[PDB]
């Protein structure tokens, strides 16, 4: 599924990431968008042979089993697969351990390079939340 900006906003709220350590609704939204510009399907191969999965490209080096990273951890302990789903709760709940483990959104790429220091609020300017 390919989320509308507005759309994905209200989801993420719902599921509780705004504010979630510290981090408004527009941060997750600007991530999203340049991880994977609104796709569930997202995925993308890493150098080391890892894979990036769903609309927040979780990695299935730490994060996530897809039985094809020899030597990697699952700490949100479920299978890739379940990161490409329409319903983003499993993303999310995840994410929400991402977040925690002491080095914020920093751990997205995207996020870090496109989104910290600008004016994330525009994101879900016009949003009816
Ligand atoms: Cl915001
Ligand atoms: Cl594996
Ligand atoms: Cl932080
Ligand atoms: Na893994």
């Amino acid at each position: 599924k390919v989320f509308g900006r507005c759309e994905l906003a209200a989801a993420m709220k719902r599921h509780g990431l705004d504010n979630y350590r510290g981090y408004s609704l527009g941060n997750w939204v600007c991530a999203a968008k340049f991880e994977s510009n609104f796709n569930t399907q997202a995925t993308n191969r890493n150098t080391d042979g890892s894979t990036d999965y769903g609309i927040l490209q979780i990695n299935s080096r730490w994060w996530c089993n897809d039985g094809r990273t020899p030597g990697s951890r699952n700490l949100c302990n479920i299978p890739c697969s379940a990161l490409l789903s329409s319903d983003i709760t499993a993303s999310v709940n995840c994410a929400k351990k991402i977040v925690s483990d002491g080095n914020g959104m920093n751990a997205w790429v995207a996020w870090r390079n496109r989104c910290k220091g600008t004016d994330v609020q525009a994101w879900i300017r016009g949003c009816r939340l």
